[PDB]
């Protein structure tokens, strides 16, 4: 009784890091392919309806923060128990996550749907109400698709985890222009096309989990008993993972207040475009970090610190080389990527200095992902708060008030901040593994 994905988790660590990250990269690239495609459809409906997307984007990110948080806590808890050969434990984690998805799904619905009217407080704001109610109603679907994605990812089944992302985003790209232009709906049709795309995805996931039942874990409600240990193991990583995304949103808010202080509206516009072009080159790191947590989690259950360190060091190396290629493409073609997002002269200066942080962040990303792998989410949150708020916002605040560097000083503050955060992150992860060796 074994699956192909469990072979990767229990097999070679470098073999698993490669074969579990490429499916995540392909899946997430299609997801970003939808956002860029959806960006050109909404842009053709004037500036009013485009502002409604930005009014719901932070609220939509709050749902993903809670849904992905429960998902990464599910995948790491399953990975640790598959490595330690705790079959009934891995089954008990999957069942808890599915029930908690229904609990967290309806909790987000009954708390955001009746209160979204007074949260956004013209035509742009009114369109955000209809855009929110379409997706807030299917909040349970979004959480279910994330806990289902974590179950497949937790047992090394990164293939079907990619299909759920490709089928979801691929159907969304097809249904996007049909609901916005071919039919009478406007930007509300974009949220409705995303809603229908997720309902189809949940039917495919529910078919794999409950009907087909060809996963490594066994999902049944017989003999189910809620366990305090299982709930702790999920929330030990799931709760700080949600707060980490909150720290990334707060950081972007504070960095906007620094960009407004520096370059005003032209300064915050350059920062928003520069922060959008660099954060699309970070997708390969996300795929590596997802595999890192699964592999190091399985190696942590196997009590094999040597296998855990090999994956932790191989993930940083592969991401470092991949980021060297994508940063070289952005910097050497800064004006060419500039006109693809509609003053471009200041943006070129940012696109040749800011993307350097893409090469430094694999040190803290995998360190945070290795902490999640060993089930110590509070240390991954501390590192994230130190990098996003203490270093990025910290140095960006110094390089604009006490040096007279202007909008340009925002980029150096982030890079210098990520330099310090990469050193303390690499030293903390290397020191943590040193303690794991003095315990086995």
């Amino acid at each position: 009784k074994t699956t192909k994905g469990v072979q990767l988790l229990r097999g070679d660590p470098k073999k698993a890091i490669v074969r579990l990250s490429i499916p995540m990269m392909i899946g997430m690239s299609v997801q970003t392919l939808y956002n860029l495609a959806d960006g050109i459809w909404v842009s053709g409906l004037g500036p009013e309806s485009l502002a409604a997307v930005g009014l719901f984007f932070p609220v939509f990110m709050g749902i993903i923060a809670l849904a992905a948080g429960l998902g990464v806590g599910t995948s790491s808890a399953i990975a640790r128990r598959i490595g330690a050969r705790d079959k009934e434990g891995a089954d008990n984690v999957a069942v808890h996550s599915l029930i908690l998805s229904l609990i967290l799904g309806v909790t987000i619905t009954i708390t955001m749907l009746p209160a979204i009217d007074s949260l956004f407080r013209g035509e742009a704001v009114e369109l955000a109400i209809e855009y929110a109610r379409v997706l807030l109603a299917g909040a349970f679907i979004i959480v279910f698709n994330n806990v289902g994605n974590g179950i497949l990812r937790g047992e090394g089944d990164a293939n079907r985890a990619m299909l759920a992302m490709v089928l979801g985003s691929g159907l969304n790209i097809v249904l996007d222009p049909i609901f916005i232009y071919t039919l009478g709906f406007g930007v509300v049709g974009a949220a409705y096309a995303t809603l229908l795309s997720m309902v189809v995805t949940s039917l495919f996931i529910a078919y794999w989990l409950f009907v087909k039942r060809d996963t490594y874990v066994d999902i049944t409600l017989r003999d189910f008993s809620p366990s305090r240990e299982i709930l702790k193991d999920i929330l030990r990583v799931g709760l700080p993972s949600s707060l980490s995304q909150l720290s990334m949103s707060i950081a972007m808010f504070f960095l906007n207040s620094v960009a407004i202080t520096a370059g005003g509206e032209n300064g915050v516009a350059v920062f928003t475009s520069a922060w959008r072009i660099t954060m699309l080159g970070i997708v390969p790191i996300l795929g590596m970090a997802a595999a890192t947590t699964s592999v190091t989690g399985a190696a942590y259950g196997e009590r094999n610190v040597e296998k855990l360190e090999t994956a932790y060091l191989y993930a940083i190396k592969i991401a470092f080389m991949i980021e060297l290629a994508v940063v070289a493409f952005i910097m050497l073609f800064a004006p060419q990527v500039a006109y693809l997002f509609t003053i471009k002269g200041d943006l070129i200066s940012a696109l040749r200095t800011l993307p350097v942080f893409l090469v430094l962040t694999p040190f803290g990303m995998m360190t945070s992902a290795m902490f999640q792998g060993i089930g110590e989410g509070e240390k991954s949150l501390i590192l994230t708060i130190f990098r996003t708020l203490v270093m990025q916002v910290g140095f960006a605040y110094i390089f604009v008030h006490y040096t007279t560097l202007g909008l340009r000083g925002v980029w150096i503050g982030i890079v210098i901040g990520n330099m310090v955060a990469a050193i303390v992150g690499f030293l903390w992860g290397r020191m943590r593994i040193s303690a794991l060796k003095k315990t086995s």
